[PDB]
């Protein structure tokens, strides 16, 4: 039950690559902000957002029953289980790697995944 979470906005913001300068293990040399990257751990039937908010980790949520997608990430590797619905568009689970982190949980050992997708250019146009 090991993951690793990402800040979206920092691979933005630096101007790194999604998996070419491995941000995921780069990111331990940066020692940037804890709630941005580090290793979520959580068990099978765990929820990610719950088992993370527990140690520190902060997390886009406000539907929090799996039927919106404010709280999206971006699971660069590994698999995650969802729940008896699908509200996101399969192209945004294969093309983008969207999920649902307040109902969803780790189905394999490691898995990848950048918090907060948010950020997201493509949702950042619903500014007010
Ligand atoms: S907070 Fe709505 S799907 Fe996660």
């Amino acid at each position: 039950p090991t993951v690793e979470y990402l800040n979206y906005e920092t691979l933005d913001d630096q101007g790194w690559d999604m998996d070419d300068d491995d941000l995921f293990e780069k990111a331990a040399d940066a020692g940037l902000d804890g709630e941005d990257y580090g290793t979520m751990e959580v068990a099978e039937g765990e929820y990610i957002l719950e088992a993370a908010e527990a140690q520190g980790y902060d997390w886009p949520f406000s539907c929090r029953a799996g039927a919106c997608a404010n709280c999206a990430s971006i699971v660069k590797e590994g698999e995650i289980d969802m729940d008896m619905q699908q509200i996101l568009s399969d192209e945004e689970v294969e093309e983008k790697d969207v999920r649902l982190t307040c109902i969803g949980s780790p189905a394999a050992d490691e898995v990848k995944i950048v918090y907060n997708a948010k950020h997201l250019d493509y949702l950042q146009n619903r500014v007010i």
